[PDB]
């Protein structure tokens, strides 16, 4: 039988035999993460994940994938956030992210928590997901700017936010992208990502080879005019230490 592999620009894919309407509908469909090994296998309807069981892509034979279910009954489903509901299982971690990153005290003085690599990876590796509630740019701009620590732009219309109390891992740990701190010498970037559980979000992708236990950092997008005070102070301190030609 025929099998269709739909790769997203981020490297992840949807794989399965399509139905008679050319739809990704059935009991043996899978979402495969960018490592081409970690998979969520099971029931999908028109490419939407209804029941995706944690599995490993063991091999492929002429485009036909062979999956092995992972023990532990880790199950996922499409659960795209709204402006107020971040997730319906806030404490169920993403399996791909769980094996790549962890949260610990930041190496940046007084910067709270940070995001760290659990493993050695090459450049251009998806490490973490930036999921959150979906709000407009106008809502972010119009509201009290002190509520905008975790507001990451998705596109010209939408912002992804991780508001209180979900910015604490004890209340929300389905994704951990909101834990990466700012640096003017970052080792990661935010990039688009099409997630089977979270829907259209952003991810943290390495810019270079990263070693295990390095802090993962991204250059934040300000402008700068009305940037947070910690950013303005860091900009001046960073500039003062840059070596110059005499
Ligand atoms: N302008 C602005 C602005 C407002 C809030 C936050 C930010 C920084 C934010 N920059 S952003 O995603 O390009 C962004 C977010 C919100 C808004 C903008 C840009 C444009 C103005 N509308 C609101 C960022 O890089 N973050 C990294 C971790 C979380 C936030 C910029
Ligand atoms: C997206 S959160 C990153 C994780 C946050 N540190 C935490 O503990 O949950 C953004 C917040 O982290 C802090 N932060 C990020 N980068 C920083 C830096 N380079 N120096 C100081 N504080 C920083 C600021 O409080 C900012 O509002």
């Amino acid at each position: 039988h025929g099998v269709c592999w739909i790769y997203y620009p981020d490297g992840g894919s949807l794989v399965g035999e399509v139905n008679e309407d050319g739809e990704m509908t059935g009991e043996k469909i899978a979402y495969v993460y960018p490592d081409e090994r970690t998979a969520l296998y099971g029931k999908f309807i028109d490419g939407e994940m209804i029941e995706g069981k944690l599995a490993t892509l063991m091999s492929t034979e002429e485009g036909r994938p062979h999956f092995e279910l992972m023990p532990g009954n880790s199950v996922y489903h499409f659960d795209k956030s709204t402006s107020s509901c971040i997730s319906t299982n806030a404490l169920l971690p993403d399996p791909y992210e769980s094996e790549r990153v962890y949260v610990a005290e930041s190496l940046i003085s007084s910067a709270g928590e940070g995001l760290f690599s659990k493993v050695a990876v090459g450049p251009n590796t998806v490490m973490s997901f930036y999921n959150g509630v979906r709000i407009t740019h106008q809502e972010v701009d119009s509201r009290d700017w002190a509520l905008n620590g975790n507001t990451l732009s998705l596109d010209e219309e939408t912002v992804i936010d991780v508001p209180e109390p979900y910015n604490h891992v004890s209340k929300y740990c389905a994704s951990l992208g909101h834990k990466a701190n700012h640096s003017f010498t970052p080792n990661c970037i935010y990039d688009m990502f099409v997630h089977p559980r979270f829907g259209p979000i952003k991810c943290i992708r390495t810019l270079r080879a990263v070693e295990a236990d390095e802090e993962l950092t991204v250059a934040y997008g300000y402008d700068g005019p009305e940037a947070p005070e910690w950013y303005q102070v860091e900009l001046k301190a960073f500039q003062a230490t840059q070596q110059k030609h005499h």
